[PDB]
């Protein structure tokens, strides 16, 4: 199984999983300062981010471990808090600017390319302060803090992810409230956070295309999570519409505006209409695009940045006595396959990425596509020699293969999450995904291999597997 000559093989971080710091050096407070500091187990064991891999201080453990994976490209993100303490720049922090700089050069002298995003969740305090992604005013504020982010760093960075996992960041933040800022608002706050994280992605690709691209000679997208879904009883007409459908709601519903025609797919602004309708709501909970905005959408991406762990089955549930929510709306149930091998909430279900990539293809007119999640946590206290861990990662990639070589996608980077065991979101350190093991006891944070990160090295090596 040999990849195709230049395949790019990646790993990746995110600034608040990863870097400490959090009022290092002038850094204004982002979301999850103020969520993780608040405790009440929101987070494992009330844990935070103050510190987490420490690679605020100690970038060159980390340049090490990429150097010795061997990796062509490395994704990370910036932090807007640490550039721009109140989200503006009206302040800009220096030794945030330096740090991301040495981060650049570093990559580039050593020839590994940088993957940069801007925002993963993790917004300054500020302007979540100021409504967060509910209100208008947050478009501004992010088409801004992009055009100083391509301003600075643009020079040397070519390929660039506006917002990480919008789909996810919109229900997790602000329909579940799992997220900070910790409000639910089932079946009307992710609608609301989608529409004008859509909005801002747009406003920043528009700001690149305009400003930046003449010059810079890069491609800006935004990533997206997916899982693939098959229907629970595969000769169910209303099982196999659900799983489509589900499909829709979850990728489609960001994908579809900004890579074909800038509106919502059909079937989710009927259902969500609809619903609204029956449940006295004077609009739709899904704010309609203007078409000044689907002109402004459309077309705003420059390849497919997609995220896959996993696969469930979807069965068919009516709404009948017309419940709020999401899963609601889109009138579905999910559940794993009995017979799946899961760790956590990633039940091991590889040829998922083969149907995904090739749904993708089909779906979006043959895209460049950057796989810039994937992969497998342990649960800690984690083994160093994670063989197993190492065979789901060798199945997936055989499933990459396949989508490359027989569906002819157009597959042009892999990438593992993550480089380092991190902080977890509400898991905290408790849910091991890094190629390298780190153990937070020791103020020194030491990187250690897993038996996958000498793998994955000798994957990158010979371009491939047998
Ligand atoms: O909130 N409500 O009062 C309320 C809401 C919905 C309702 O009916 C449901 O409408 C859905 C969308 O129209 C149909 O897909 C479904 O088949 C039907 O059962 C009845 C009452
Ligand atoms: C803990 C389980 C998380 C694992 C990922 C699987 C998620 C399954 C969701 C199916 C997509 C259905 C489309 C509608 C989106 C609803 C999102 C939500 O509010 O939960
Ligand atoms: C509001 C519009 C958004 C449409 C719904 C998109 C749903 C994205 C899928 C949610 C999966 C959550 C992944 C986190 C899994 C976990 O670790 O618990
Ligand atoms: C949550 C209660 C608010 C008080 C009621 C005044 C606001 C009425 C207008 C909103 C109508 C939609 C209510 C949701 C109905 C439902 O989910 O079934
Ligand atoms: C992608 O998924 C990983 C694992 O859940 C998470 O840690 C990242 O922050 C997210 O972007
Ligand atoms: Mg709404
Ligand atoms: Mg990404």
């Amino acid at each position: 199984m040999a990849f195709p000559a230049g395949f790019g093989w990646a790993a990746a971080t995110a600034a608040y999983q990863v870097e400490g710091g959090w009022d290092a050096d002038g850094k204004g407070p982002c979301v999850w300062d103020t969520f993780t500091h608040q405790g009440g187990e929101r987070v494992f064991k009330n844990q935070t981010g103050d510190v987490a891999c420490g690679s605020y201080t100690l970038w060159e453990e980390d340049l090490k471990c990429i150097k010795q994976l061997g990796l062509t490209h490395y994704r990370f993100s910036l932090s807007w808090s640490r550039l721009l303490p109140d989200g503006t720049t009206g302040f800009i922090n220096q030794k945030g600017i330096d740090y991301y700089n040495k981060i650049i050069d570093d990559l580039l002298k050593n020839g590994v390319t940088p993957i940069v995003t801007l925002y993963h969740f993790d917004l300054p305090q500020t302007l979540e302060d100021q409504g967060g992604w509910l209100s208008e005013a947050i478009i501004e504020s992010f088409d801004k803090y992009a055009q100083f982010c391509f301003s600075t760093f643009g020079d040397r960075v070519k390929q660039w992810i506006t917002i990480n996992q919008a789909n996810v960041l919109s229900v997790m933040s602000y329909d579940l409230g799992m997220f900070p800022p910790g409000i639910p608002h089932f079946g009307t706050g992710g609608y609301q956070a989608a529409h004008n994280l859509i909005k801002a992605h747009a406003r920043s690709w528009h700001s690149y295309d305009s400003l930046f691209r003449k010059k810079q000679k890069g491609m800006v997208s935004l990533s997206l999570f997916a899982v693939w879904l098959e229907p629970a009883d595969p000769n169910s007409v209303s099982d196999q519409e659900a799983a489509k459908r589900a499909i829709t709601f979850h990728l489609d519903l960001f994908a579809k505006p900004i890579f074909i025609d800038g509106d919502y797919p059909e079937v989710v602004k009927s259902q969500i209409a609809s619903m609204s309708q029956k449940q006295g709501y004077p609009s739709s909970r899904l704010p309609e695009f203007t078409e000044e905005e689907k002109k402004m959408i459309k077309g705003t991406a420059d390849f497919f940045a997609v995220q896959y762990y996993t696969t469930r089955l979807i069965k068919y549930q009516e709404n009948k006595k017309g419940e709020l929510g999401i899963l609601q709306d889109a009138e579905i149930e999910f559940f794993p396959d009995p017979s799946w091998k899961n760790v956590d909430w990633i039940y091991v279900v590889p040829w998922g990425v083969c149907k995904l990539l090739k749904y993708i293809k089909d779906t979006y007119n043959n895209p460049v596509i950057y796989i810039t999640e994937n992969g497998f946590p342990q649960s800690d206290p984690a083994p160093l020699d994670d063989t197993q861990r190492w065979e789901y990662f060798r199945q997936t990639f055989q499933e990459l293969f396949k989508a490359i070589q027989l569906d002819k996608v157009n597959l042009q980077v892999y990438c593992a999450w993550s480089l380092l065991d991190n902080f977890e979101w509400n898991q905290g350190y408790s849910s091991r995904f890094g190629l390298f093991h780190v153990d937070f006891e020791d103020p020194a944070r030491p990187r250690v291999p897993y038996t996958s990160a000498k793998e994955y090295a000798k994957i990158i090596r010979n371009n491939g597997l047998e």
